[PDB]
């Protein structure tokens, strides 16, 4: 089997991408944030505290003839940005782009933190990291990809995120028309439960490539590119007037600036992030200070190749017995 679904930016900045997912019988379609940095499929639901729902579409398990309470199971998750959610668990039929999994754990939120409530466009998350990170207790549950894997034509999924435009998540096949050149594959460590890999270096604009190992994670659920402070300083030094602002929470730059590109290495190959992709717009409405899309990871504990980086590439998440990542230009 295969599946193919369009993913759409939630706003004009590409802050996140939503993909429609069919849950239950008859189908209830929710727009989920596919997150290669986590491993829970959780949804706003008929059980979510009413004051914490503000415009989201909810899953109502009592209206699904295939839903079953997973007795005793609870979940609770906290994300790198400080947001969180928790609740109980149902199993139900879940379909993405024509690919169907029966018996998928659907984690129903009883509580969500304010950042989720305040974003009416995201109805939940669909985790695509390794199932060892799934938070369901006392019996850990498998991700949608893990459950689908054996049925897929090939045990892979691909992320093709758009810049200010829709893109595609495919399951079970690699669309050879969706990229240019060849795909360069690189080794993955699953020791932390992430799609963790080592970039071979970087360049700023037309500058020389610096060969240096940068370990990090491929995370579709993080907006920006978080890298070591040395690398980030070298980037913003090429933008007149750019500076790190403790009050704003990162590097800002004059909105009148033209930003240089940023290249990262994948083995001997190179992925170029155009300068435009690094502009996240005014810090507040009407401001002439703009927020940068490359930020320091120093306070995180891990480097994160988020959407800023991933949307410059066609990305293969190869879930074979020994997983690997592939990157192609597009």
């Amino acid at each position: 089997s295969t599946g193919s679904a369009t993913t759409t930016p939630i706003d004009s900045l590409d802050d996140a991408y939503i993909t429609p997912v069919q849950i239950g019988t008859p189908a209830q379609t929710l727009n989920l944030d596919f997150d290669t940095g986590s491993s829970d499929l959780w949804v706003f639901s008929s059980e979510t505290t009413a004051s914490e729902v503000d415009g989201q579409t909810i899953y109502t398990p009592s209206k699904s003839t295939t839903a079953k309470l997973l007795s005793g199971a609870t979940w609770s998750i906290s994300y790198g940005d400080g947001s969180s959610s928790s609740g109980d668990v149902y199993t139900d039929t879940v379909s993405v782009g024509g690919l169907t999994v029966t018996g998928q754990a659907v984690e129903s939120a009883k509580k969500v933190s304010s950042s989720f409530t305040e974003d009416s466009t995201i109805d939940g998350l669909l985790g695509l990291a390794f199932s060892t990170l799934n938070t369901v207790s006392p019996t850990q549950q498998k991700t949608f990809f893990d459950n689908a894997k054996a049925s897929l034509d090939s045990p892979v999924f691909t992320a093709d995120l758009g810049y200010h435009a829709p893109g595609t998540y495919n399951f079970g096949f690699i669309d050879t028309t969706a990229y240019t050149g060849s795909i360069t594959y690189t080794a993955v460590s699953t020791k932390q439960g992430f799609w963790e890999w080592t970039s071979t270096g970087y360049a700023v604009g037309s500058g020389t490539f610096k060969s240096t190992s940068i370990d990090g994670i491929a995370d579709t659920g993080t907006t920006l590119l978080y890298l070591p402070a040395t690398v980030v300083s070298a980037y913003w030094a090429q933008v007149s007037g750019a500076k790190s602002s403790s009050s704003v929470g990162g590097y800002v730059f004059p909105c009148s600036a033209t930003l240089p590109s940023f290249t990262f290495g994948v083995g001997s190959a190179r992925i170029v992030i155009p300068g435009d992709y690094i502009d996240f717009g005014p810090i507040s409405t009407g401001s002439s200070s703009c927020f940068g899309g490359i930020q320091s990871s120093a306070g995180i504990g891990i480097n994160i190749f988020g959407d800023v980086a991933l949307k410059a590439a066609f990305v293969v998440f190869n879930g074979a017995t020994t997983p690997t990542l592939g990157f192609a230009s597009k």
